[PDB]
């Protein structure tokens, strides 16, 4: 793996019961790339650990069907796969980090989508 970016941020999960964001808390978020040594094909993931205690609170692989929306100047709404699992989460950060994260995710997802439509959608 190669680290693409690292940023301080705050993570929220969407709670279907209360129909509201539930704050998980702050941590260091990394976007990591891993290129296949056979196809050069790219897989990427978002990994986040709490500050201080370094406990894992996010480890989500990027997929073509993942949707990313800039929910505000300082936040990004993301979907994920995989029950009782949380489907939607929110990353809040500085305006600058949010912009960088959005751009990085956008291009990776766009690449994945291009690949899927060529491979699986004729």
């Amino acid at each position: 793996e190669s680290n693409v970016l690292q940023m301080q941020c705050k993570l929220f999960v969407f709670d279907k019961t209360s129909q509201s964001w539930v704050a998980v808390g702050r941590g260091l978020l990394r976007l990591n790339d891993m290129a296949s040594t056979d196809d050069g094909t790219l897989q990427s993931r978002l990994v986040m650990r709490t500050q201080g205690s370094l406990r894992l609170i996010l480890n989500t692989k990027l997929w073509a069907q993942m949707q990313i929306d800039k929910a505000s100047e300082k936040s990004i709404r993301i979907t994920a796969m995989d029950d009782q699992g949380v489907k939607v989460f929110l990353i809040s950060a500085s305006s600058k980090d949010t912009g960088q994260l959005y751009a990085a995710l956008h291009h990776r997802i766009l690449a994945l989508r291009s690949r899927v439509e060529q491979e699986q959608e004729a």
